[PDB]
């Protein structure tokens, strides 16, 4: 009569990192962090559950992947390569600089202040590769960044899913806009529910895929969603204007367009990022 649970050999990392997140936001240093760099991230509404940085056990004792980031005193963190969003975060340099970067040297420089004495205890050691996910499962990286989105594609280059890696909190999340003719008397979610409820054969523009999944959830298949067609706020914005469909979905906004003409709400469907790990072997 044994309660048989797998070897997670990366439970005491995922902790001690949602630990050291908790800590980030009592002591006021991640959202001074978004901040400083101006992007339009949210962190995690709730605290009270996550582990306590000072409760974690920090010995080397336990068979698993902390203890061996603990003797090197170093983490090997994967990313995807060849990517440059500026400020929001810079990998065509190593180590890399931006907002998500300076996340990641935060969250380790608190947990080497518990499990050492000092913020540069442990090295952050960036690889990067084009399937961050197929590294991960072949332990050549202990994490992937945490910029990862909370619903991507666990799979490997072949297409097939990897059962084995594992995902840690939706830490920091950014919302997805919905601009609309200001003609259709929609300035909400609830009245753009109602108006999807009573028409038919709209279609949705969006400029990434996540932005037409955090209303896919809402609408299902009461409308066609179509965010290839857009590479830029330009593009995406002349679709709506055209009148060829009934809202754009954006995360952001560089210009206004008309106060008379377009309306712009936060729909508040946000979209998580969160680091991923290999939970079994």
């Amino acid at each position: 009569g044994v309660e048989e649970v797998v070897n997670n050999k990366a439970k005491r990392l995922i902790d001690i990192y949602h630990a050291a997140v908790k800590e980030l936001i009592q002591n006021e240093e991640l959202i001074d962090l978004i901040d400083k760099h101006n992007v339009d991230y949210s962190v995690i509404e709730s605290i009270e559950n996550l582990p306590n940085l000072a409760d974690i056990n920090v010995k080397d004792d336990i068979d698993d992947v902390l203890s061996e980031i603990i003797k090197k005193k170093e983490v090997k963190i994967g990313a995807l390569k060849n990517k440059n969003w500026g400020i929001i975060g810079n990998y065509e340099q190593n180590p890399p600089v931006g907002f998500w970067p300076d996340v990641m040297y935060i969250i380790w420089e608190t947990i080497s202040k518990h499990i050492f004495n000092d913020e540069d205890a442990i090295n952050i050691a960036y690889n990067y590769y084009d399937n961050v996910f197929v590294a991960l499962n072949d332990k050549d990286i202990h994490m992937t960044d945490n910029y990862f989105l909370s619903n991507s594609r666990l799979v490997d280059q072949s297409g097939n899913n990897l059962p084995k890696l594992t995902s840690g909190l939706p830490i920091i999340k950014h919302s997805n806009k919905i601009m609309i003719l200001k003609e259709y008397n929609i300035n909400n979610l609830e009245d753009l529910k109602s108006y999807i409820s009573k028409n038919e054969g709209l279609k949705i523009a969006c400029l990434t895929e996540a932005n037409c999944n955090a209303l896919k959830n809402i609408f299902l298949d009461k409308v066609t969603y179509d965010y290839k067609s857009f590479s830029s706020y330009i593009d995406l914005s002349k679709s709506v204007l055209s009148k060829s469909h009934i809202i754009g979905v954006i995360s952001g906004i560089p210009f206004n367009f008309n106060e008379h003409k377009i309306n712009v709400f936060d729909s508040f469907l946000k979209t998580g990022h969160s680091a991923y790990f290999k939970a079994a072997a």
